[PDB]
């Protein structure tokens, strides 16, 4: 679980979206496993602007924050799940690092602030919903 708490926007994994968050939705997108809900309390997370790939990802099964170096976004093929059908997830960034069921919504960070939320993995994978196309998070 986890979330990006910028302004007075909450960004969600859509998958693990509660009905609060539907009730006050501002815009998801399956195909980016990203939902994005309004606040009434202002957020202290900022969103990175950049092409970083290297930075820090939080690993709930760890208790651990753990440096990877990431590809940029893309689209990449996801094996089905419970949540999702054999696709294509867009925006989509790849690491090496530990993930395992649990840990969707940990924060990965460069140096410029919030690059994206763990969203896939396995295998010694994990893989990163981004953010940082979508401008519109740093006003309103
Ligand atoms: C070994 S479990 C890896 C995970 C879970 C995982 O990959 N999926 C399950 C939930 C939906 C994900 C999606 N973004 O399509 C796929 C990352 C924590
Ligand atoms: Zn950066």
């Amino acid at each position: 679980s986890g979330a990006i708490y910028v302004g007075n926007y909450r960004v969600v994994n859509r998958h693990l979206a509660t009905h609060n968050d539907w009730a006050n939705l501002v815009w998801e997108d399956s195909s980016r496993d990203l939902l994005v809900s309004s606040t009434t309390a202002q957020g202290c997370d900022t969103i990175a602007r950049c092409d970083c790939q290297t930075g820090v990802y939080y690993c709930s099964s760890r208790r651990k924050h753990y440096p990877v170096s990431f590809s940029k976004p893309s689209l990449i093929f996801v094996e089905a799940s419970e949540y999702y059908p054999a696709r294509y997830q867009s925006h989509l960034m790849l690491a090496v690092g530990h993930s395992e069921p649990g840990d969707c919504g940990g924060i990965l960070r460069c140096q410029h602030g919030v690059v994206g939320i763990v969203s896939t993995g396995g295998n010694g994978l994990v893989g990163f919903a981004d953010v940082r196309d979508l401008l519109w998070l740093d006003e309103e």
